[PDB]
């Protein structure tokens, strides 16, 4: 994240880190994602479509920093990794950018709802904060474009939320953000997500609850006059996610 702060777990008690085994070499990270219920995290297609065993993926909650066992983390596979029957990567754009994981320790159960670990809520149908509202961004992403590793301890940023209209800007988007579709960032140029990040939460305030109102998918470059990242726009996407949970 190219934004604000560097924050700890349990200001995050949902976020998943999601890493690759690889074959011999160890385990390099692949994507964010957010606790639903202690069987579930919620990410993007994206990340998983050109590697799909399941069992190569090891995702931790509790987790605070990208290389270091945090205070009292659990470690998961992967029971199950679902990927949307239909997505696809346009020109940056992506496409029903959704995947679901059903984690498992390596005893057969979902997880334990501490302290450093809970669960967010998914949003209601038809209910999306609007525009100029501050959500919030979780991730280990890159802190600047031109960088080749990961930070190592956890980022969080807040970034405010744009209109279709206005990110149809043909300055910005044009006809390529579409409904389901969701773009936000800071009044121009200087907080935003990146690479690596993306499977990260946005989580805006809905009432009084934190609610995943979207999880995070493409961008072209990070922190750009007119370039907004857009995240998956979850009330979309309800159904798929219970007929497939
Ligand atoms: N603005 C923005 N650029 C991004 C690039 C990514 O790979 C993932 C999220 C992003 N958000």
């Amino acid at each position: 994240i190219i934004g604000g702060e560097f924050t700890t777990i349990e200001n995050q008690p949902w976020f998943a880190a999601i890493y690759r085994r690889h074959r011999g070499g160890s385990v390099t990270y692949v994507c964010g994602g957010s606790l639903m219920s202690p069987c579930w995290v919620i990410s993007a297609t994206h990340c998983f479509i050109d590697y799909p065993k399941k069992e190569d993926y090891i995702v931790y909650l509790g987790r605070s920093r990208l290389n270091s066992n945090t205070q009292g983390e659990m470690k998961f596979e992967v029971e199950n990794l679902i990927l949307h029957k239909d997505y696809s990567a346009d020109t940056l754009a992506h496409h029903n950018d959704i995947a679901l994981l059903k984690i498992r320790s390596k005893e057969g159960r979902c997880a334990q709802p501490s302290r450093t670990i809970q669960t967010i809520a998914l949003p209601s149908m038809y209910n999306d904060p609007q525009f100029g509202t501050s959500c919030e961004i979780t991730g280990f992403g890159k802190e600047n474009s031109t960088d080749y590793l990961y930070p190592e301890q956890l980022k969080m940023t807040v970034v405010k939320l744009i209109s279709h209209r206005e990110c149809q800007q043909p300055h910005y988007y044009g006809s390529e953000v579409t409904t389901k579709m969701l773009c936000a960032a800071d009044p121009q140029w200087k907080t935003d997500s990146c690479q690596g990040d993306s499977g990260g939460p946005l989580v805006c305030s809905l009432q009084g609850r934190m609610t995943l109102t979207g999880i995070v998918s493409w961008g072209r470059g990070c922190a750009l006059k007119d370039k907004p990242g857009v995240y998956t726009r979850v009330s979309h996407f309800l159904p798929w996610i219970r007929s497939h949970t």
